[PDB]
């Protein structure tokens, strides 16, 4: 636990939260729970709310991990971002083998409604659709696009809104970190149009999985995302190869500069536990001590 809390300090700058990805595995080992209690104000389940975890066979839900996370969060006064309802990765084969439009539509709606209803009123935001875009800005060829069609995104969001109107409904994606990159421009254009059509998209989530030196571009990319006119944007899965203070401070400043940016979530607590551990991309080291980037964020926020 670092003495200064980045969540406390970001709240002092008028933001909603600074949070982290976690789950039962991390909360019940090492110093993760204590660090989150002290320094962070929000959690995203790193895995326990994904489709593989929650609906491994159709209509046979497994909420044990997700319930653990939600209960721990509520007990410790942490906000929750649900993650993620419709996505082509970590998707059971029973879903991806469906070829019938009505079958998949009903499956998708049931999956959304079941998860969101279980936690109704407890969740600040849901990543309803994850990774819907190709790098060129076209829509990714997934089972949902192929079998349901263009309408899968409208349907997913309309269904989500119906299940829990309190939750902020996000579309989430990576490589939205440069203002000149086709993907960033595309998601803005499509979100503007979807919203005008009546699709209830409340937020754009920018994952912000960076390599070294990519932080600087976020200063221009995040305002570009915010120009879509969603109520919120957020940095949802921040990590940075090498964890340079320069990259981390740039991403924090981008959020500070964007009125609709509600907060930042970093994708894990300690380096060894990162999905990209060998790149030591997080804010705490393998001794569970704050790294230079953590201190730099603190100092910037003060």
């Amino acid at each position: 636990q670092a003495a200064q809390s980045v969540d406390q300090l970001i709240k002092a700058r008028g933001k909603v939260y600074f949070g982290v990805a976690t789950d039962q595995n991390r909360l019940t080992t090492g110093k993760n729970a204590a660090i989150i209690q002290a320094n962070f104000g929000q959690v995203t389940p790193e895995n326990s709310m994904k489709w593989d975890a929650t609906e491994p066979s159709q209509g046979n839900f497994n909420f044990a991990g997700a319930d653990y996370l939600v209960n721990w969060a509520q007990q410790n006064g942490k906000l929750i971002r649900g993650h993620t309802l419709v996505w082509h990765s970590q998707l059971p084969s029973w879903v991806s083998s469906i070829t019938d439009k009505n079958t998949l539509t009903n499956v998708m709606k049931n999956h959304i409604t079941t998860l969101m209803t279980r936690y109704k009123g407890k969740i600040r935001a849901w990543d309803v659709v994850n990774e819907a875009f190709n790098e060129d800005g076209s829509l990714r060829q997934t089972v949902f696009l192929n079998v349901i069609g263009e309408d899968y995104i409208p349907i997913a969001f309309q269904t989500a809104r119906a299940a829990d109107p309190n939750a902020k409904l996000y579309i989430n994606d990576y490589n939205l970190d440069s203002a000149s990159y086709p993907k960033t421009q595309a998601i803005v254009n499509r979100v503007k149009k979807w919203r005008a059509a009546g699709v209830p998209i409340d937020g754009i989530g920018s994952q912000t999985h960076l390599s070294a030196g990519q932080g600087a571009g976020v200063l221009q990319a995040l305002p570009l995302l915010a120009s879509a006119g969603t109520p919120e944007v957020a940095i949802t899965e921040l990590d940075v190869a090498g964890a340079s203070p320069t990259d981390y401070v740039n991403v924090v400043n981008a959020c500070l500069n964007v009125s609709s940016c509600v907060g930042i979530t970093v994708w894990g607590v300690a380096d060894p536990d990162s999905w990209r551990a060998s790149t030591t991309p997080l804010l705490f080291d393998g001794n569970f001590n704050p790294k230079p980037a953590y201190n730099a964020i603190v100092q910037n926020l003060q």
